[PDB]
């Protein structure tokens, strides 16, 4: 891990050096051929070990630099842990190795559906939060990012001809006014219609989720929040579709006055989604909208992202939550996160149905690799 | 190359950006010199509290006093890579100057004080002439107000010239006889202390939609202004002001590419004369928030604002207006703070006025053409001080060494050489049948 910790791969620089000697590193313990394939995007390292065993999982991790958390150690814990099953001769379930808005990385997978099929996949991880007990989340929101553009002319006016002609800043500002009402909810026709209620089980672990709102709001830095109830907080974090205004620049907005009608105005959006939103749909209708607006423009978007749910239930969570108990000494699970991950990629081209992520204090890691092994024990018997 | 020419060369080269401050000073100080070099008066550097005001009085006992405005202040150069030529090099090439200042408004400037001279040196000057030169036009004229309401006796006089007015894009002299009045304004919203991940956009508002649907409150789709009260001190024109405005000659062809928009929301001339002269504004200058620049970034930013510009007509109080505006913003919900700076008032004056008159005769003589007559700019000046402060209600905007090639407000200003000289004698008719009408 330390190796592992001190080697830098971030721009592109010092990437390869990484994947070559996790190339190398997958080979030594888990004693199995790693290949490392080439790809339109940056290269993916692949790694399959089959134990002959009757369910298959799919692993996901990604690969101030003296060592003295993005997957800085989640990958080498989940790695020691199958070593060490893998010497013990008591693991009992395939595993597969892929370690990697993401507008890339899917055109990888739809390429490689049948060498990645897998029962249950496994995403990069889950942190230890702020309580220490152990964080599941089982799924994420989608996403649409969307840039929105309006240009009027070659060049800005002195304001003096302001009669003459239109002004892009107040004809975006308006723009951006009629997709959502004072309260944020969003205004666009259609854009809740695929929205689906919770099932009590999803509905049971919104009221369990514990978050503590003197300290939220405390950490967040905001003079007010718009719900100060924990329920209706963590309801409306996790359960709430978004339409967010990231940015928004026109104009003149330096020291001092510079009196113009700018030629120019854009805006960026972001879509948080929640199930059943399709972000293509949802663009669909964002335009369909917008058209209606009178907006005369350009649109562009990217980083379109399913949304995730993955059923508590299913054997895959009930191994994650009874494993974590054993090993931390309650774990805290939400349906969903509030941010976004390309986890809809391995549920939707994949076909995985059951997808979670779960699983730097020199601590934390030894129980991370314990962690692991307990769940890979557990799941093959659930 | 002659005194004329050579004097304002040497004026031109002094930057005096009254933006940054650089080269203010030291071009005030040159101009109280060159003043009491060309003239033999005392001239004064007045302290304000801010830039300096340059004053002196040429005295010949005569029974009329006009008061000479114009600014030493120029416009910002950036993005210098755009100028061909050094902002302040004052190149002369195509029989022209190259210069930031030479249009606005220092070769007007430098010819009227010519002009002074050459009635002084023939004892020909039959009108008492007062200098106002100040340092802040192109910021607002700020610490304008103050200097003159401290001395207003000391600035009588029975008319008034603003800074001027340069030759139309036919060639034609343009007298100007008001302006739009001005108030600025900034809008800030902040509701915390750091920009927070989109994915809290659930728990709080986010400040950008909130100040992109207050502005959006301020104005319906057309620009008419939705301020309750606005436009209730707006009044009538007179006759004879919808009869300059039917005369405005606009060729409306060749406006659109100038601007270079790709529509307006006008097509004929007569409409577009009437709006760009009689229309008051509220436009959006500026909105910044959040994340600007390549690629996505996904926050809720924790402040948003934005920069607005009121023109105003009369008889719209620029005070008053801010009060309106004060009060509409407390409907829409506005949390937030409330900037403003350049209160200016709106501006019309009597074509009938002597003032006026001379000017008009002048041009003629001049030019050889007929000097086209509006009643107030589109833009703005700080007029109103004079006619309201001061009391001078025979005020007009005359005499321009530029024109409409000039690119001022622009990269590569520039003067014709030959269009300074016919504002040095445009003045001299000017001072000589001001005093007999
Ligand atoms: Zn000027």
């Amino acid at each position: 891990l330390i190796e592992f910790l001190k080697k830098p791969s971030i721009t592109g620089e010092g990437i390869d050096e990484t994947a070559n000697y996790l190339k190398e590193t997958v080979e030594k313990l888990l004693g199995v051929k790693a290949n490392l394939e080439k790809t339109k995007g940056h290269p993916v390292v692949y790694a399959e070990i089959n134990v002959n065993a009757k369910k298959t999982l799919l692993i996901y991790n990604h690969y101030p630099f003296s060592a003295t958390s993005d997957n800085k150690g989640t990958l080498m814990a989940r790695l020691f842990a199958i070593k060490h099953l893998l010497d013990k001769n008591e693991l009992n379930v395939n595993v597969k190795l892929l370690y990697e808005g993401s507008v890339n990385l899917e055109d990888y997978i739809e390429k490689n559906t049948n060498k990645l099929k897998a029962d249950s996949v496994i995403m990069e991880g889950a942190g230890l939060d702020p309580k220490g007990r152990p964080q599941i989340v089982l799924g994420v929101k989608g996403l649409l990012y969307v840039e929105l553009v309006l240009d009027y002319g070659t060049k800005d006016l002195h304001s003096s001809n302001a009669p003459l002609v239109r002004n892009p800043c107040i004809d975006l500002a308006k723009i951006i006014s009629t997709l959502v009402d004072m309260g944020g909810r969003v205004l666009i026709e259609g854009f809740y219609d695929d929205v689906r209620e919770l099932t009590e089980e999803e509905r049971e672990l919104i009221k369990k989720y514990d978050i503590d709102v003197e300290e939220l709001k405390k950490a967040l830095g905001f003079k007010e929040l718009k719900y100060n109830e924990k329920e209706k907080i963590a309801e409306a974090l996790l359960t709430y579709p978004t339409c967010n205004v990231d940015g928004f620049e026109c104009g003149y907005t330096g020291k001092g006055s510079k009196t113009i009608v700018p030629h120019r105005a854009f805006a960026k959006l972001d879509f948080r989604l929640v199930p059943n939103q399709d972000p293509y749909k949802v663009f669909e209708l964002l335009k369909k909208h917008l058209q209606k607006a009178g907006f005369n423009g350009e649109i562009l978007a990217h980083g379109f992202e399913y949304p995730v749910r993955t059923s508590v239930n299913s054997t895959v969570v009930k191994a994650m939550i009874e494993s974590a108990k054993k090993v931390y000494g309650e774990p805290q699970v939400i349906p969903n996160s509030a941010g976004t991950q390309p986890m809809g990629l391995f549920v939707y081209k994949l076909g995985i149905r059951d997808a979670v992520s779960a699983i730097i204090k020199i601590d934390d890691y030894y129980k991370a690799i314990k962690h692991t092994e307990e769940f890979l024990k557990l799941y093959p018997i659930l």
